[PDB]
């Protein structure tokens, strides 16, 4: 029932790692896709553009089913960070 994020998306939102405690309209996947790299997490304005064809994103899950339309799920993941080597 928690997640983590890199500056890739936290650059605009300001929040990378979050935890699930309260229940509301926000679904489990609704925030997952956003936090993963939907757009609102880092604004729609790409500014310069990086590319559109393929993207890699590593995530850490406890081993549960990735739920989306079930905010009242029994957990989501542990952390989420995109690949990066070299600097």
């Amino acid at each position: 029932m928690e997640w983590k994020l890199f500056a890739d998306l936290a650059e605009v939102a300001g929040s990378r790692t979050v935890r699930v405690d309260v229940d509301g309209d926000a679904t489990v996947g609704d925030a997952l896709d956003a936090l993963v790299g939907a757009h609102p997490a880092l604004e729609s304005r790409v500014f310069g553009d990086d590319g559109e064809l393929y993207d890699h994103i590593n995530v850490l899950r406890n081993g549960e089913a990735a739920a989306l339309g079930e905010a009242t799920a029994a957990g989501d993941e542990l952390a989420l960070f995109p690949p990066v080597s070299g600097g």
